[PDB]
């Protein structure tokens, strides 16, 4: 509506007179990359804001307004903006140095505490990010098979060449990807029929992340499993977002075991990382001493960084037990924010799992990427800039990931401004 | 050359010697193997019977597990510019420690990082960051494909673009799936007859100024204009994949050589040492990614301007490898492989050093390197064995013969490498 729109004219203008430092900073950044930007999801209109310094959970934007921090870097940002267990890591790393050329122990104590963590993964391997795993875990499915063809589902994202969010991205590495809808039995039960023969692999994430926090239901990946295992494709778990919900992921949680898991975000402590590992025979055949290896190489994969961070963020700060109650933790909120809309008849919800959610102005089920785009998408953006008006910072898309260092003045603050909303926006919410 | 049973009997002896120096390094191996396939997540490092593994290392020397020092003559292959400690990255470490980790949004360090690159290289405009070398040739692949239309890539046989594009023994299984058709390296008439027939349907050349992996090989000149042409006359864009190539002068092998291509790709030593990669080139082709565009081109990816990166980044180009520094390095590495060369010649021994500036690799032949053919013809058992010598002298280079030299090389390191190559050639004179 006209309305709508109005409303979402008056919060850019509000929001750019608030952040005239930052528009500068735009002006100037848009000199030496594509329209001042180098990560798409960090852009929004009329301009990103520009962060100058954070502790903690809380940072501070370039004119000097404090915000307190619920995006937590789309997952990976779990220990907050300075944490000293991670700085102790980082020191540790300097003083045995850099760059080190050669294979290092601290790769191995890593590795040993992933493949502890998550029940399905019995050998792994590092890459640079998400994107990196997924493109691995696709070429390991592949190479073995000998098959072509990926059954990804519409809304998935799996990284910078693997995107679906909005179906088929022209930018997309060129596998015979076939899209399904998520959540849709009936629907991908007829896919694998048609290309079961041909499919190399089953590439889904337990919850849509980028795609609105929507958990998959039982059924579905009952239905992925089994027919992953009675057509010979391999069943990928992109966990590069689930595996925080406990300490052995989503898999631990389902009881479901896919063929290989890719991993990223918050394992390496906050530094560069992914990685992917799987069934053990599945795995063995990137072990270089063996005949016909697959090579996986890749400049900064076992870095002392990301080593010596992952192990303590493993090992000594995100435990299983931190893990299980961050998790009940971000339960507990999401309910209440789910119950503030309910007691308000506001036609809002977050979906979720754990410390993940997403708002959708909808009411009704939220289980596919139809669902999602259904919802008001004007009112998702106005949520945005009264949040910031709040002092609270979250996703553009509504999404929020609390993070280890989010207290319950956080929460309140949070739950607060929701409300607020609900009533400075009533008149849009009719 | 072909293997011989003299040769495989000395690489076996010179392995055993390894296993028994290094009992350590040895279980270390066999724990490794228990989390990681056969112990390792970087293909590049294993090599036989188990690699070494390092306790720590300073400036330009490590020491292993073992007790033993070496000085460091791979540099992280190409990445370690800067040695293990150097002084200015570890302070932009500590700044970055103080802005704050994984701040969730745009810094200013990203865009003063992205200027310094655009200062820095003279055929981008524009620029993107990355996580990876890898990366940034997908998504230079990814644009090409994308603004073109068109399915065919050109690369070359030996070339090597990341993890999943590797071409360095050909066709690799687990390669993403671009149709890609493989030239020979320096070979003006085959590639002509090549782009002939698939130059319509081209989105890209894929090609790096030097072969890296492939054996430091330089491009010859004949060889690039016809890529520069050619990609101009077909619609196809030429991809200089720069990301060992770009140290070689201030402005990479663009400058040296005066050809512009359309998109470079970068990475290695550019972030300081830390996770990077980065594609830039012409304007209008980099603003396909400018997202308030409708159509804009989505490339997201968690730590692309994560600020140890931006940081370093900036420090490294700006403060540390300037391009004065450029060309010193590489006319200090011209040098090196030159007096290499002449020690060869000297004795008339049948082995040569390749490359450009900093950057070099042994070749146990007399013949021209100028392609993959070239590099595999020469004798390989030889190589494994210079390997195994160097260590015991002290000097650590890649299994495959590669050296990287880093601003913290000395003339003491250049000395030692020189004498322990005489040293080769005179214990091994009846395998030569
Ligand atoms: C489920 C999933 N898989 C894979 C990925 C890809 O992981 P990575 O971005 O580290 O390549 C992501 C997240 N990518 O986030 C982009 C950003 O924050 O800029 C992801 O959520
Ligand atoms: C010319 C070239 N392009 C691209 C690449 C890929 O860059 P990256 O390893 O950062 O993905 C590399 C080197 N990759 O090195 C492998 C390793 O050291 O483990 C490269 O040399």
């Amino acid at each position: 509506t006209a309305e709508k729109a109005q409303a979402i004219a008056a919060a850019r203008n509000t929001f750019a007179r608030d952040n005239p430092v930052s528009a500068g900073h735009h002006e100037r950044a848009r000199r030496s990359m594509p329209g001042g930007n180098t990560r798409s999801i960090l852009f929004h209109r009329p301009f990103p804001l520009v962060i100058a310094q954070g502790t903690g959970s809380r940072f501070q934007d370039v004119d000097g307004h404090a915000y307190v921090n619920f995006l937590g870097e789309y997952t990976a940002g779990l220990f907050g903006h300075s944490h000293p267990v991670i700085r102790a890591a980082v020191e540790r790393a300097l003083a045995v140095g850099l760059n080190l050329s050669t294979q290092t122990e601290n790769e191995a104590l890593f590795a040993e505490a992933v493949c502890d963590r998550f029940p399905s993964i019995d050998l792994v391997r590092f890459t640079n990010s998400g994107t990196e795993a997924n493109l691995m875990a696709l070429a390991t499915a592949t190479a073995i098979t000998g098959r072509k063809t990926v059954l990804a589902f519409d809304g998935g994202y799996h990284g910078g060449l693997l995107n679906f969010a909005s179906g088929h991205a022209p930018t997309n590495a060129p596998y015979h990807v076939v899209l399904g809808v998520y959540n849709d039995v009936e629907g991908t039960a007829d896919l694998l029929k048609r290309h079961g023969h041909d499919c190399a692999a089953i590439l889904v994430e337990p919850m849509l992340g980028a795609g609105g926090c929507v958990p998959a239901e039982r059924a579905f990946l009952d239905l992925l499993r089994a027919e992953a295992s009675r057509c010979g494709a391999l069943l990928i778990f992109d966990e590069v977002m689930t595996s925080r919900l406990s300490g052995g992921g989503a898999q631990e949680m389902l009881g479901i075991s896919a063929d290989l898991t890719t991993l990223g975000k918050y394992i390496g402590g906050g530094m560069s990382f992914g990685a992917f590992g799987g069934r053990r025979d599945l795995m063995e055949r990137f072990d270089p001493a063996r005949d016909g290896a697959f090579a996986h190489a890749g400049t900064f994969n076992n870095n002392i960084l990301t080593m010596s961070a992952g192990h303590a963020a493993l090992t000594q700060i995100y435990t299983r037990q931190a893990a299980s109650d961050l998790s009940a933790s971000g339960d507990r909120f999401r309910a209440n924010l789910n119950r503030i809309a309910v007691e308000n008849q506001a036609p809002l919800q977050f979906t979720g799992l754990g410390s993940l959610g997403t708002i959708h102005f909808s009411r009704a089920p939220i289980r596919s990427a139809g669902d999602v785009r259904a919802a008001d998408q004007q009112l998702k953006e106005l949520f945005f800039f009264h949040m910031l008006r709040k002092g609270i910072y979250l996703a553009p898309r509504g999404m929020y990931a609390l993070s280890l260092e989010i207290a319950d003045a956080g929460r309140d603050a949070f739950a607060e401004a929701l409300a607020d909303f609900i009533g400075e926006q009533r008149a849009l919410l009719m």
